[PDB]
């Protein structure tokens, strides 16, 4: 009588939205937590504060002195760490090494934007490449710039990632000197909530630079305008009604998606058991099923191996899978917790048995009893491991995601004369995913393999032993490299470092006299 | 009976259109031309042979054996100029001059690629940027680098440049080893067909690598899949009701999208009418009024000169534009051609009766008899020149947008203390732009007012007078400079350079082992900076 209703940041004011609200609640514990509501607001003038206020007060400043306020948040929420993990704790159910996913990863992505943003200079646009003649005597030249965007930057994020979803964008948004309005998935918002009501509080932004609306989606591209962007991480369904609207149709506004991938792993011909690439594979495969219950757009779905690996493969991922334990995040005995939710608890056992319709399940600990949780009110479910012996027939395998602790493997034909040309096939059958692994124990080799899964893939991702120590992991996502991929992973690209700046900054010709090209450039 | 029924190059076969088909006709004289229909066509193997055959036939070869056949092309284009020339008068009713900006701005453009295009090397995969490190023993790094998409390209092109139209697009798609669909607009779509059909008779490029459909569009969006590419290029209204097809609403498939725009000319405070910067403002403006009937998307449409300036810059137009002579282009007198249709002709008139409601007519030379034309057959329309006291205040001026050879002058207030701010705030307000021009007779000046329209314009181009001589004109599209602009002129960019083959390519981050980055790399290149 009754949880805390958090309030909107809009127009630069707090504002609660009406009603009772929508609950959160553990996905563990069934525990209420807070609610969010945005019933009621001035969506108006929440985009036109945001649009006017907000981006004249950020494209009045430097590009390095918005570094340096991003620098500052960092700061700010490395201070404020503590009451993070206790939020994530309780309302994802993760684990303290995966709540450190979402909540240290959105920090070191926002710290790496601010060290590239310092570098960019005391200046208000950019260049885009080097000057270039356009006349025999080189008294008329020509010079590409980027300047920021007159508009509003809308996220609308995944559950899975309240923290990173919310940073990995807003920095590359903020060092380009656009607003950023951010709508996390209700389910989760919590932390998204208090990471900006944090940020807000401590006045490192001008007002109108960041705002926040939790609760219904409705009305909010309908103030989307033609030089604002749009950037949206959820599910392909959602993706495709997003794209019909008007904002985008008629008004021309960027949009990205990120959506659902089918990300493959591929264990390379040479590495067979008796060699050290055969483990990173088991040990990769099994932390991509469990990190945060297999809740990451990247996380390894389909698995190929050689059809003389398959008996070995299955046969140590059980082992692996079999140490995994499963409940309540608060115990250290733990390694894997719950779903976000008792409803995508439903949605995974559908997508299990959806599945099991045309694959055999090789491995599934559901019966292992939860560590301090209760199966009738938890989200958690436990690894479920499926083979399918002949994915090239195969409906479902290619096809059908299950976001959880879910995976499938297969067997390819090595060729005899790429020995894994079968295999980027069946990777390519995904239509499109965020990201590819390749192991193997020849470097060289997976240098070639890499190349042939570039244009269907975001990203390829080679472990090898020389790496084992270094290689940054399948799923996670480093903010200098790409995240994004073409076809059903969304045709979207977010990262790449200064790559993220430019769906911010609208690119001009600049065509003059070449001293004027000069002046530009001493401004750029 | 009948003209000659153009035929199709779909699936690697030359197809006619079934029915009666659909007439061009000469816009000076009436005369029929030729005809085109696509009624019938096999479209699923239409797009199934360019896909598969045609993109891996390009993929096989590497980005300077493809730069090598667009060369080649360069030379068979050059050749046959003669044959574009005769079918330009007739189809398009422009003069030569104006029929070489398509022509030989289409030859030009991709002569430019030819040779940007041999520098991309013997490789078939381009890198993007360098590698960077992921670990502090630098044993794991990332490369990006860029693959040609598996997929066709599109292009669904606008009336008034049926060649450059065509080889602005073709060359980089080409170069990048994605196959070519091209879709004229039909009035003007001969020229277009004959440069194919020359291209493809000479065997130059693979079976599949260029297909040409003319006649309806029915049908061909529903065959976009999602590693294809649509470039549009044509009215803003078009362009939304493509946007909401399924092929990108549901399939993803990228769209560019180049529409209209109510480019904007600046005179600058500092050029008064007794300095050199005022008379090239007034040369630029006549030019874009009157190249191809002010047919280009580019066109300055509304030129904005400070109060103190109005009255004389309304009299140096009038007096320049007293010169254009209107009429039939196989004249030598004619310095104005026809515009491309008696529709659009029509259209333009209609939006000259509108434009007339909100500013006054200062010039407009209809009542000149034209040249060797009859009024009543030709598409030919006279210079109209509006001015539009109250810019602030207007209702059409930032608003509508007639394609032809039309533009409307406006006073702006010049602040003392940008000059030209109320300027730059008058031309923000066609909601954004493919370009604006700005003169002066100050260099210096000139750098920081084109910052203040960078983020509403894709191009902006300076003249003043140490450029008299080399400035490449406000609304000529040079090849390495990009072409395309935010809001009302589509979002989309196309050309400037090397920046073109992004939208044919998929970007990927290759994370690994130094060895592994070391094997992908010479399998790589990227011209030096
Ligand atoms: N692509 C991926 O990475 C992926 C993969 C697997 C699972 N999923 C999960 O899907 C969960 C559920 O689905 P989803 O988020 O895509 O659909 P969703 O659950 O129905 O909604 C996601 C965000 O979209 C908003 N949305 C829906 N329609 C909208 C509209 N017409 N205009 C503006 N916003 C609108 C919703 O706002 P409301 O609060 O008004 O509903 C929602 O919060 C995600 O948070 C995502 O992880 C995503
Ligand atoms: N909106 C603007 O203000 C704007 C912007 C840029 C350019 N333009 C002008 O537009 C002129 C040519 O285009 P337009 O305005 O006359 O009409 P348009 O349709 O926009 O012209 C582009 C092409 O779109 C094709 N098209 C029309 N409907 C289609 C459909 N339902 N599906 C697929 N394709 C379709 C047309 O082919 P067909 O010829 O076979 O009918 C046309 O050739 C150019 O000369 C350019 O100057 C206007």
């Amino acid at each position: 009588h009754m949880t805390e209703l958090l309030k909107n940041h809009v127009a630069g004011q707090w504002i609660a939205g009406t009603g009772a609200g929508i609950t959160l609640t553990d996905p563990v514990t069934g525990v209420a937590l807070v609610r969010v509501s945005s019933e009621g607001l001035d969506l108006a003038r929440a985009f036109s504060f945001a649009r006017e206020d907000g981006g004249a007060a950020l494209r009045a400043l430097t590009y390095a002195q918005r570094a340096a306020r991003l620098a500052d948040i960092v700061k700010l929420l490395q201070a404020k760490r503590g009451d993070y993990y206790a939020i994530a704790t309780a309302n994802s159910g993760t684990t303290r090494n995966d709540s450190a996913v979402d909540i240290d990863g959105g920090i070191f992505t926002l710290s790496y934007y601010a060290k590239l943003g310092a570098s960019l200079g005391e200046v208000h646009a950019l260049r885009d490449g080097s000057a270039e003649s356009l006349s025999k005597d080189r008294s008329f030249s020509a010079q590409h710039v980027l300047s920021p965007t007159r508009g509003v930057a809308l996220f609308i994020n995944a559950f899975n990632f309240p923290s990173w979803g919310l940073w990995e964008k807003a920095a590359p948004a903020l060092l380009s000197g656009v607003p950023v309005i951010v709508k996390p998935a209700t389910a989760t918002a919590w932390l998204t909530q208090r990471m900006v009501a944090d940020v807000v509080d401590a006045g490192i932004l001008p007002p109108g630079a960041l705002s926040i609306i939790c609760g219904s989606s409705a009305g909010l591209l309908d103030q989307i305008r033609s030089f604002d962007v749009v950037s949206f991480t959820g599910s392909a369904d959602t993706a495709a009604t997003l794209r019909a609207h008007p904002a985008f149709v008629q008004r021309g506004a960027r949009l990205n998606v990120q959506a659902d991938s089918l990300n493959s792993a591929i264990l390379c011909a040479d590495a067979t058991p008796d060699t050290p690439a055969f483990d990173l594979f088991i040990k990769e495969v099994v932390r991509e099923m469990t990190v945060k219950s297999g809740q990451k757009c990247t996380a390894i779905r389909r698995a190929f191996v050689p059809e003389a690996a398959l008996e070995p493969v299955l046969e140590a991922l059980k082992a692996k899978l079999a140490k995994i334990t499963v409940g309540n995040p608060r115990n250290d005995a733990v390694r894997m917790g719950s779903l976000v939710s008792r409803e995508q608890y439903e949605n995974v056992l559908a997508g299990i048995a959806a599945l099991r319709e045309e694959a055999v399940l090789a491995y599934d600990s559901s019966a292992v009893p939860l560590i301090d949780a209760d199966a009738n009110i938890a989200a958690c479910v436990a690894p479920h491991l499926f083979v399918v012996n002949d994915p090239d027939n195969a409906t479902l395998l290619h096809d059908v995601e299950v976001f959880g602790p879910v995976a499938s493997v297969a067997p390819y034909r090595v060729t005899t004369d790429l020995p894994e040309a079968h295999a980027v096939a069946l990777a390519r059958r995904g239509q499109g995913s965020l990201v590819a692994s390749i192991y193997s124990n020849d470097d060289a080799h997976l240098g070639r393999l890499a190349l042939e899964l570039a244009d269907s893939h975001g990203r390829v991702h080679a472990i090898s032993p020389s790496v084992q120590h270094s290689q940054t992991g399948h799923g996670n996502v480093m903010p200098m490299s790409l995240h994004g991929g073409p076809g059903r992973a969304g045709g979207g690209e977010e990262l790449g470092g200064l790559r993220a700046l430019a769906f911010y900054h609208r690119r001009s010709a600049i065509q003059a006299a070449s001293a004027a090209i000069g002046t530009l450039t001493q401004a750029t």
